[PDB]
């Protein structure tokens, strides 16, 4: 992944997204187009 | 966890997940902190 | 592979890969494609 | 090892495994330390 691409799509390192809630992740995600 | 956490955790039902291949499964379980 | 291409497509050694349990070795194989 | 744990650890099913050659049922069982 690396946080740079995290940083460039969620706005957050990979550690941080890393630690949101479940379902915020899979929120992010549904949002950014990405499943 | 019961069945209803599990939804609550994991995002789909515990049978959902018992039919994904058992290598997704210890992944999933893995990604959290419930195995 | 040869253990160059192993390195390049997997990012690790065969004997790191090794060490993976089996789980996350049958997840990258899956993630890269591979038997 | 079980049948099913057989299978958890080593990928395959006994009588898989079986139709290996013995060098290399002799490389697994080394491979996952099952001695």
């Amino acid at each position: 992944l690396s946080d740079e691409d995290f940083k460039a799509v969620f706005g957050m390192t990979r550690s941080a997204f890393a630690n949101l809630p479940l379902w915020k992740q899979x929120h992010l995600k549904k949002e950014k187009g990405l499943f």
